[PDB]
């Protein structure tokens, strides 16, 4: 029987080994076939009928393609300080500026309010206003 667009998408990805920055798995689990993985996220599919699942929710095929192409939300860890005495280990969303997450932010005196976090910032100390 001729592949549906959903089945064709799965089969093509299973042969190529990935879809953009998602890795093909193919592992059979209680949640269905582990289809695509990116960081801590796994898309599954069940059969009869072909149904996609992410984070305990059924997602349609059109909505899956949108979600797969969204930029991955990545994080780094930094220290924040209000005083250069007391440092707090803080997770940073790499999709947002320092300013969006912390308010006005300096790194060794340089204003990084408008800057996006980068890997090279991991473990650095940022000076912020008190909350
Ligand atoms: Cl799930
Ligand atoms: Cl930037």
């Amino acid at each position: 029987s001729n592949a549906t667009p959903e089945e064709h998408f799965i089969e093509t990805i299973s042969l190529a080994g990935s879809y953009k920055d998602w890795s093909y798995s193919g592992q059979s689990t209680q949640l269905g076939i582990e289809f695509l993985k990116r960081g801590d996220k796994s898309v599954y599919y069940t059969s009869n009928p072909t149904t996609f699942h992410l984070d305990g929710e059924v997602i349609t095929f059109d909505n899956l393609k949108t979600l797969l192409s969204l930029r991955e939300v990545r994080t780094i860890k930094v220290f924040t300080t209000v005083d250069n005495i007391n440092l707090h280990t803080q997770v940073v969303d790499m999709s947002m500026t320092y300013g969006q997450q912390f308010g006005p932010t300096y790194l060794d005196g340089a204003d990084v309010t408008k800057i996006k976090p980068h890997n090279s910032h991991e473990g650095k100390t940022f000076y912020v206003l008190p909350n």
